[PDB]
Parts: structure tokens; C-alpha cells; sequence
């Protein structure tokens, strides 16, 4: 679910940043260590906000989406973080959201790939499951990725934890394509990230 518009791409992949206060240095370790993980593997790079008008700001803040996709300009944009959802993972999928990915079930094409169980969806909760409309995303021809860092997992906003809201449709090499990781990117969102930003090939 990357961003169609232009004006969201961060330019040169250059995303200026300020660490808020009130967290811990280990907190503040793994902000750098998720920020170097994009940077390592794509050419995003992360720059100590000085005077930049727009620029991330990892924010103490309850847990809760949204972080805006992309770039906002005309100031700053937090990332909101606290005790629930500071690990690397989370911050590498803040970040994901950061450099122009929605949730990846949020595709236009996603209703080939997986299955929003309506039943299963708790009541007040199904704006969740909402797809982009088609003229905010462009998939720069990558296949529906259920290994990305964007993809919620079986039950997430589930009326039950057995209770599945999204279901994959098929196979992928031969077992049913477990969904919802936050270890690190995966190869198709670094397959994305790096045609979303014209990174040489
Ligand atoms: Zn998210
Ligand atoms: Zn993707």
C-alpha cells in the first residue's frame, strides 16, 4: 500500500527527525537502531532535525494509530509512542507509515489476496478494514505482501483471539502465509521501498 502521491515521498529519502522527550536511552537506542534498519537496507536516510520545516518527531504518547503516511509537510509530524509499543518492530512499522506505506490490507487489490471476516471485526473498530481508495495507492508492481511489516495479524481488532478478521486466500510456497510479523522488513517491502524511492538499482 504505497502512497501514490508525490508530494508525500520524502525528498532525496532524506527524513529529518528529533527524539522527544521522556523516554529512556534504551528507548531512544531502539528509535536509531529501527531508523539504521530502514537505512541499511534502503536509501532512506535519517538526518538530526536542525531548522527542516518538516520533520518525524518520536513523541511520548499513548499507544494508538495513526501515524500519517508520508510526508505532512508544513511542520512536524509525531510518532506516538509509549510502554505498549516501543519495540524495534513497531518503531520499523512507524517508520514504515513514516516513508509513504499504508497497512498493506488496506491495497485496492487486497480482496484477492485476503479475506475481511465482518462477523469476526469488533463493533466500532471496522473503519480498520477500510481500503485505500484506487487513486491513493500505487503498488509500483509489487505482489500483495503478506510477509510485510505492514500487515496486521489474523485477529488483530478481533471480537475474540481465535476470532480470525483477516484470512489469507491461498498458499505461498506451499503453507497458508503466516501474517502480522514485527521481527524486520520484509524483502517485499524492501523490494517497495526501494522503487518508491527511485533507489538505483
Ligand atoms: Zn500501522
Ligand atoms: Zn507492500
Amino acid at each position: 500500500a504505497a502512497t501514490s502521491r508525490p508530494e508525500r515521498v520524502w525528498p532525496d529519502g532524506v527524513i529529518p527527525f528529533v527524539i522527544g522527550g521522556n523516554f529512556t536511552g534504551s528507548q531512544r537506542a531502539v528509535f536509531r537502531q529501527a531508523m539504521r534498519h530502514w537505512e541499511k537496507h534502503t536509501c532512506v536516510t535519517f538526518l538530526e532535525r536542525t531548522d527542516e520545516d518538516s520533520y518525524i518527531v518520536f513523541t511520548y504518547r499513548p499507544c494508538g494509530c495513526c501515524s500519517y503516511v508520508g510526508r505532512r509537510g508544513g511542520g512536524p509530524q509525531a510518532i506516538s509512542i509509549g510502554k505498549n509499543c516501543d519495540k524495534f518492530g513497531i518503531v520499523v512499522h512507524e517508520l514504515g507509515h513514516v516513508v509513504g506505506f499504508w497497512h498493506e490490507h488496506t491495497r485496492p487489490d487486497r480482496d484477492r489476496h485476503v479475506s475481511i471476516v465482518r462477523e469476526n471485526i469488533q463493533p466500532g473498530q471496522e473503519y480498520n478494514f477500510l481500503k485505500m481508495e484506487p487513486q491513493e495507492v500505487e503498488s509500483l508492481g509489487e505482489t500483495y505482501d503478506f510477509d510485510s511489516i505492514m500487515h496486521y495479524a489474523r485477529n488483530t481488532f478481533s471480537r475474540g483471539i481465535f476470532l480470525d478478521t483477516i484470512v489469507p486466500k491461498y498458499e505461498v510456497n506451499g503453507v497458508k502465509p503466516p501474517i502480522g510479523q514485527r521481527t524486520r522488513l520484509s524483502k517485499g517491502d524492501i523490494a517497495q521501498a526501494r522503487k518508491l524511492y527511485k533507489c538505483p538499482a
